[PDB]
């Protein structure tokens, strides 16, 4: 049924039109905190900000701001934190958020450099013996092991709160093969990655929300959240064909602006949900 809708949109060539309708219908809420002068260097892109109502607040005392939003999908029963790729001055804030929100997994959808442009800071350690200390937020981060596969890498990180000496294992799920331009021709590897994140236990409601990012935290990150949420809704709804991807995306857009940045990402999302549903 979704596949009938897909073939019809493809045949009529109206992805751009449907995508522009989503842009026009999307929620508009204030982002006053993100736009305060004191937060200018905490934002990677001046045009991508978290709404005040859904922003993640840091708990330490001087400035609570991080460019990150809680996407709480009530019907699907899953929450996600979508955030920009950390900046050189916000890596301590990023790991403070992971600690305070009790997240178990981090999903990264970009390479640190793509087409010779930096998309995010090197915010985790690449060598076991070269741990990172974030002196502003008093956290230590150590690479324990990594499992490098052809299309993604999963890293076992140890995050230590240096104040209390408590440690937690964080799983870093890094999809390394999104194309430099456009979307993947096939959703197969993206879906395999999505199911590996699920299989790891990182999305269990016993943990805090998974932290998802790319460079701005809206495009590829939106595709991941949209596909994961729609697949959940299909497994729960009495009639799985009732899941309307455009409606789900507009729901997500109540929590963070700009999710899904191109008509091609919208088409890819439909394609990933259709193929993933067959798998389940
Ligand atoms: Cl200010
Ligand atoms: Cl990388
Ligand atoms: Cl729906
Ligand atoms: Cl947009």
């Amino acid at each position: 049924e979704m596949e009938k809708e897909f073939e019809q949109i493809d045949k009529s060539g109206s992805w751009a039109a449907i995508y522009q309708d989503i842009r026009h219908e999307a929620s508009d809420f204030p982002c006053r905190v993100a736009k305060l002068p004191k937060n200018k260097n905490r934002n990677r892109y001046r045009d991508v900000s978290p709404f005040d109502h859904s922003r993640i607040k840091l708990h330490q005392e001087d400035n609570d701001y991080i460019n990150a939003s809680l996407i709480k999908m009530e019907e699907a029963q899953r929450s996600y934190i979508l955030t920009q790729g950390p900046l050189p001055n916000t890596c301590g804030h990023f790991w403070e958020m992971v600690w305070e929100q009790k997240s178990r997994g981090v999903v990264m959808l970009n390479r640190v450099m793509e087409k010779g442009s930096l998309k995010c800071a090197q915010y985790w350690p690449q060598k076991e013996e070269k741990e990172m200390i974030f002196e502003d937020t008093n956290l230590k981060l150590t690479l324990i092991s990594e499992d490098i596969k052809s299309y993604y890498t999963v890293r076992q990180l140890e995050l230590e709160n240096l104040t209390t000496q408590e440690t937690r294992e964080i799983l870093h799920f890094h999809y390394t093969t999104w194309p430099d331009f456009g979307v993947p021709e096939s959703p197969a590897s993206f879906l395999n990655f999505l199911f590996k994140v699920r299989e790891s236990g990182s999305l269990s409601p016993e943990h805090g929300p998974v932290v998802v990012h790319c460079s701005a935290g809206i495009g590829r990150s939106g595709t991941y959240c949209l596909a994961d949420t729609c697949l959940l809704l299909m497994d729960k709804r009495k009639d799985p064909s009732s899941v309307d991807i455009k409606k789900v995306l507009l729901e997500m857009r109540k929590f963070r602006m700009g999710l899904i940045q191109t008509a091609d990402q919208l088409r890819f999302s439909y394609l990933a949900v259709i193929e993933g549903a067959k798998f389940i």
